[PDB]
């Protein structure tokens, strides 16, 4: 009827479809959580997962909708480079949207601002630190797979075995009912073929070798570098002949058609060096420069910038590796190095961590830092593949999932940073922000009229207490004297419920934690969305 | 209109489609049930049984149909591995519902679930065992076929003249008036052929033969393995031909059709083995891996994990037999054994049985049990084909499917157990679980504040007796002083009415007798199914 | 709107279709009926026969056709089988719901349905048999063909005067105004060509013989049997020429198209044998084993049970019969007979005739004795071709329909029996069996209790009395007095009124006479559907 | 049906109060009948109606429910009214 919509109208609209998302996820929340049918054409899909639910609620009006994906987008984003804080994500864009909301005039907005960053940079100041040592890893693993013991075991001695180097955990489909282990160094790489022809067998086949010569390339391949391949590759095989350890392998960002046509006629070119069936010519892509220099120190590679380069080298920089690799479709595999190339790796591995040591308290959790730390892993780290295996076929498949699960949240749990949990970490951030400004005698002056005086951290405080409330209402701890009491007492040692067994305790007593990226980039991206709907004032509808 | 449903509106829907179910099959319980009407097009299809009511039903809202599903699947998943009860499951469905709704708080419902797998264990104790020798079977099979002499009298003789092996028997449809019987060996088995051009005829005919030489594979075969095939059969041919009786079977998992065309060359490549047509040559395939160790057991066949395998073998492993074989498109048939390989599959069965001797009490219910026992009937059993008879053609079909329910009855029962019938296990089971907590001392304390004391145990003794209700309403027995009083002395001489002839009294003494398996797996599915629909307070509708 | 039907609504529905039908129906009975108009797309269908009526009823709802469909095709199913007898059946189908409704309870369904079958009883000891001789046959030609002089005169003339064997007539369109006859042996048989092929002239024309082979075949012949068929033809073809009449009959079930060209292809090899364009081999087919068995007797052939069974034969065995036989599209027919085979066909006839004779009463009107009835008129009975003739050619067509009607009422009157017309015979039976019972003292104490005290024996009387009502109802019979009055005195010496002529006496003396087999299959079928009408409490609608 | 009967008063009094609301619902077992708990509406302690002193009149409980009975028996017969003035 009406594309344009202006004035109370919108603003009427963003409140209706945020109490109806917020209704919707927040019941989800927790074991204690209710299920959720969802049609998928023929098939019924309950679940309790809250990624799921935000990720399949639709609308009947445009509007409507227009205004639920502001609020599903950036709440699914979180999941995929974290894996946990969706519902808390959500719980927090109605709080801070209905903060918004009571405290009007631009001014106020840049106090709360202010006031909700330096809250999150007391969340990153109680980030604690846990070692593989540590019996917390079994607690955390018990936690997140929803009770299982031996899930919660396995997976913790195997992190605790491994003292120095952080073990990689992959998954596969069994068929034993027993779980089985392998023990192996498989040094996972991010290279894979460009084309299926250059495989084993000539059809993307599993190659397995035993000795190379690989050369790393920075530029994205094409048509217009044909002709310098031909001139690299010739020179090469006629110049350096006696310094050479077939197959050669041309790594690189991105091979086109154009250039794996050129490269599969230089193959046929020099039939001698074919070698039962395999091409002794093989180019290889890459999914962020420095992912390669790691590619060129593994391998014992010359980091090369342009395709020209190929012609001018010498047995100086040209190194034939004599160990062991796996080459595939989806990933590339070295198992076998010799003591010699270790002390390479080892030395560069260090070098990172080094730059990981004199960086800032703030900017050792961003992704400069995180991107740093995932070298280091794909450098250095034993890869272990578990064939999980069960009583039926769909028992196998969903006991990967909870397998998958237990590992990235172990993974991020030592990386990142861990806090108490049953909605406490933040309730004792928010107080502890207040009285902190409040204690310090030279800006109390403005640090009281602007928050305090105002209402804002009165306010602020109140909406802590949502996760905490949705959690444990109409549980054995709310029966208790009506509404729950927030004093000094309950900020030194806070109380909860242990949703799973029933028992009353510290989360640090019964063992409940949350990872530290997944509350910071709930809060951080609730901000930012409550903001955007609070201000928004518009909504077009009409088709360009 | 609306896509999302929330609140007291999923409840209520729930609730009223759930009760529109309830009536439309638990008015079919029973042979004095009444009768529905189906269409399915132009046909009427008039019928009394639950589970094809169950399956029929739909709805016009998408809403309600979702809901249907939830109910339909887990009941028609019972008539697929026992064959007996899903108007009892569905009844359940409704009473444990109906329970969860009285009782809030998610305490209660833990408490619910506790008590009522108690009363799940009560029922596998109370599990009553009978053998072949017994009149017992007779009375059953009387019940199950609704009253025949001739159908009743010929199936109990069968089990009890092979006092020992447990007759397997099998149905066709017959041209003459009488049926007939043809007692012999026939030992079936799970393989048939792989591609038609194998068979006598080169069409997938019904191949008989008189020697073979048999070898089983564990992986399933598909175009990779095409290399190792004709390495293995040429091997074999070539030096192991003094040693060989044909055809050679190669028996495994599944063959690919480009595995199939390999080995229809093989056959072409050496015609002087060929015999009248038939190629020297068989793949065959199975729909678990033990079921295959039964297969190389039965033919003398050595297990092989590989295709490689066959390259390496030798005249200790490998053992031409020189019996009878039946190979077919469905299945597969032996005939005659030796007395030697009789020794050998009579002490296989052994170690499986001695294997079921050290289960425990609850395991011997379990899956595992009976996919051993499952193990037992293919190993050791003799083969009865039965050509049914009758008057017209459509009695013929009609008598047949009479007769498998009489032949999965009696197979279940001395399998499982037997309970008596007209719905008084039950009651017996509920009133037992409940005296037992409150007169042990020890725990009388807890049990009486979580159940009895609260009025869940008073509640959970009400909904036993639907099954006995819904059964004898308005009859000679609910007839006498206005409702039934279920009182000590009726749980020690629990009295009935029996349907088809008119008497009154024990489930014992008239002969009503349920399969142990049918009333322990619908209260095991309605106990999972009705917290499903009681915790569900959401549906989604909208198509992704 | 609603697919399921339950409760109130379902019942209502039914009782509602079933009042439509009645009125439709019912209203047609008797030579005093009222006509229908029937639409068929342009033209009207005027009639007053009831299975024409009860055929092309349709309703708008799919509700109400699925109740009519029950009604509908168990009446249909009657003139199939015996030729008269519908609208009785839909009667009484009202008259025995609209009991079921007043007696609830399924202990009083059981005492209704006893004591019906009890009515059937005496109904089948009631029937009254006739002899060729006897003056009754002319009785009832001219009651069934609704007054004519000389179509009644000249059957029943025909069937005195042939007096022992039981003459089959056959109907043809005629060209002269008179009618013609063809009093010839012509012995009918069941068998007819497999492909056009076989005839004289190639196109399945009609081939007479004088002289032949015949061989009888039990399987159902295919593509299987192929090479049976080339052994045992030229087996018999090149060994036992000698002792051979052409043609070579191959007389069996079913022949399939891959076997009708592989005989093709063995008379073309053969052409020394073929005499005027007749092929020498013939396969034949025939759509209850034993009739095979009379065709075997007939033409002095051996029963085979295998194909294989052809090569295995003898002078013995073998014998070439020199008569006279006519192969036809539709059915084969046996003329020349000399008194040598005779006496075969007439000794078989009578070992026949020796099992019907130690036959039980209630096993003589049962289909086992009706089908060996059946064989006996094949095997004895000569053929009479009436081309039936008249002023138009619609005329001649309306006389062959009127012809048809009287000579399978003559056929069937004197096979099973005759009872007394204008509903007379029902009346007597149902007095006589509240009679019987009531003056039996040794079961008078529960025969009482069951039916006549609580009131079921006062109703059934009441509805016997429904085609007494309808036939009767506003004529000079029922005029006087208001209703009419069934006393002892009716029950000694029950009074009609012929609606033909208008004269009032016995139905004995008037001479109105119905067969035994319709009343009793009506009222045999009026049990079952009524019982199934009042039982069925629910309807489905959705299509699958 | 008559035991849940008699404890209505018992609910009315006092439903929403510090007795009811531990376990739910209240447990007339045979440890109540030996020493039967109230809560003093007053005050607000708990302890036996003998301790805390809260007693009723002999006549006015009997009287209530010799006239609750047949005022509920003839509310209950009746199956008929008549509004038509004479
Ligand atoms: N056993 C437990 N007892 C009490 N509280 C718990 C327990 N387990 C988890 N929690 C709390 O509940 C929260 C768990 O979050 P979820 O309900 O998984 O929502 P979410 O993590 O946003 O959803 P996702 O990302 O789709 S798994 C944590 O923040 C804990 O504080
Ligand atoms: N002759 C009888 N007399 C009294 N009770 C009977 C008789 N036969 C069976 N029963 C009872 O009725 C139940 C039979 O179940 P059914 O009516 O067949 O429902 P169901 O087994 O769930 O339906 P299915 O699985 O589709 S055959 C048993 O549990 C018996 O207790
Ligand atoms: N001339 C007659 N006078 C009196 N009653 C007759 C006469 N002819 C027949 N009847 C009676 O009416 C009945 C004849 O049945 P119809 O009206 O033909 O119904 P119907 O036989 O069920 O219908 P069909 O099978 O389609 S021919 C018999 O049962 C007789 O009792
Ligand atoms: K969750
Ligand atoms: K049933
Ligand atoms: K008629």
């Amino acid at each position: 009827q009406t594309l344009l919509v202006h004035g109370k109208d919108a603003q009427g609209i963003i409140k209706q479809v945020l109490s109806e998302v917020y209704d919707a996820v927040t019941s989800t929340m927790g074991p204690n959580g209710q299920l959720v049918m969802i049609k998928n054409g023929v098939s019924t899909k309950t679940t309790k997962d809250g990624v799921t639910v935000a990720r399949s609620i639709r609308f009947a009006d445009e509007a409507h909708e227009l205004v639920n994906r502001v609020i599903t987008e950036p709440a699914t984003k979180t999941d995929e480079e974290c894996g946990d804080g969706t519902t808390t994500t959500i719980m927090l864009t109605h709080a801070l949207y209905h903060l918004f909301k009571d405290f009007p005039g631009f001014q106020h907005h840049r106090n709360i601002e202010d006031l909700v960053e330096r809250v999150i940079q007391r969340l990153e100041s109680m980030a604690i630190r846990v070692e593989v040592d540590d019996p917390r890893l079994y607690q955390v693993a018990l936690t997140s797979s929803n009770q299982d013991e031996k899930l919660a075991r396995l997976v913790s001695e195997l992190y605790a075995n491994n003292k120095g180097s952080y073990p990689d955990i992959e998954l596969k489909e069994g068929v034993n009912f027993e779980d089985q282990i392998e023990q192996t160094t498989g040094r996972t790489i991010r290279m894979f073929y460009a084309n299926p022809w250059f495989a084993k067998g000539h059809q993307g086949g599993v190659t397995e070798l035993t000795g190379f010569t690989a050369f790393v390339i920075d530029r994205r391949i094409d048509k217009e570098d044909t002709q310098k391949l031909i001139d690299g590759v010739n020179h090469l095989v006629k110049t350096h002949k006696q310094h050479l350890a077939l197959p050669i392998l041309l790594i690189a960002r991105s091979f086109e058609e154009a250039a794996n046509s050129t490269l599969m006629q230089l193959n046929a070119a020099h039939p001698t060096l074919v070698e039962d069936g395999r091409p002794w010519l093989i180019p290889l892509s890459t999914p962020g420069t420095s992912e390669l220099q790691d590619i060129a120190v593994m391998l014992n590679a010359p980091m090369l910038s342009d395709v020209a380069d190929l012609t001018k080298l010498d047995t100086h920089s040209i190194n034939g590796q004599h160990g062991q690799l796996e080459l595939g479709g989806n990933r590339s595999i070295l198992k076998s190095t010799t003591p010699k190339d270790e002390d390479r790796i080892e030395q560069h591995a260090r070098g990172i961590e080094e730059l990981l040591e004199g960086f800032s308290l703030s900017d050792k959790f961003s992704v400069r830092a995180r991107y740093n730390e995932r070298r280091i892993r794909t450098l250095r780290g034993k890869l272990i593949t578990i064939s999980v295996g069960g009583e039926t076929y769909s028992e196998v498949k969903e006991r990967v999932d909870r397998y998958e699960d237990v590992v990235k949240a172990i993974r991020s749990a030592l990386e990142n940073g861990i806090l108490p949990g049953g909605g406490v970490s933040l309730v004792k951030a928010v107080f502890g922000t207040i009285k902190e400004g409040l204690e310090d005698k030279d800006q109390s002056a403005e640090f009281a009229k602007r928050y305090i005086n105002s209402g804002i951290a009165n306010e602020l405080m109140r909406l802590s207490t949502i996760q905490h409330k949705l959690l444990f209402k109409d549980t054995a701890l709310y029966k208790e004297n009506g509404s729950f009491h927030f004093n000094d007492d309950w900020l030194n040692t806070p109380t909860v419920m242990n949703l799973a067994t029933g028992e009353i305790g510290t989360p640090e007593g019964l063992g409940i934690y949350d990872t530290a990226y997944a509350s910071i980039t709930a809060l951080k991206g609730g901000l930012q969305t409550a903001k955007i709907l609070a201000t928004t004032k518009t909504l077009i509808l009409g088709e360009k």
